[PDB]
């Protein structure tokens, strides 16, 4: 069975952006648990997630407008033009990536000044994409109650395992 709407899925990702720096993640051994089509986690990874089965492992990249990485003001900074050495002509609505603190940053160019160029990794209303390392532990079609909350009904566990034995379990 596929994931599609009012079934219930738990998977397990990793978000990082495009500068490779991560943000966020869900690990394999708790994943994140949500009722599909119900707009329980971002805008592109539900329907990125659709069509897929359990265990499907890939990596999904989604702009920052259907997903997280809203507008970011310490991703805007002035560069003196020196560093930029490679570069053509550092000219205004240039776009390329930048060798930064934060790693290659994507960024484009608003203005250059006497010396250095203004760079915003935000662009229209952030525009950087992330990249989630999606990881789908299991589907399951809810039972009624899940879709008339609008959430799963019992997925957070009380320990860690239920069903731990020490004895001869195949009889």
């Amino acid at each position: 069975m596929k994931v599609a709407k009012d079934l219930v899925v738990s998977l397990a990702y990793q978000v990082r952006t495009e500068d490779g720096v991560l943000v966020d993640e869900s690990p394999v051994s708790a994943p994140l648990d949500y009722l599909h089509g119900h707009g329980s986690l971002i805008s592109g990874l539900e329907t990125a997630l659709e069509g897929h089965e359990v265990g499907d492992k890939f990596d999904v990249a989604v702009g920052a407008n259907d997903a997280y990485g809203q507008y970011d003001e310490n991703l805007v900074q002035r560069v003196p033009k020196d560093v930029f050495m490679g570069v053509d002509e550092l000219q205004v609505g240039m776009r390329f990536l930048a060798e930064t603190d934060q790693g290659p940053v994507p960024v484009e160019i608003t203005a250059v000044e006497d010396d250095h160029v203004v760079v915003d990794g935000n662009h229209m209303l952030a525009g950087q994409n992330l990249k989630f390392n999606v990881e789908v532990v299991a589907i399951r079609e809810a039972t009624e109650e899940e879709l008339a909350h609008g959430h799963v009904h019992g997925a957070h566990d009380h320990h860690h395992d239920h069903d731990h034995d020490h004895h001869h379990h195949h009889h």
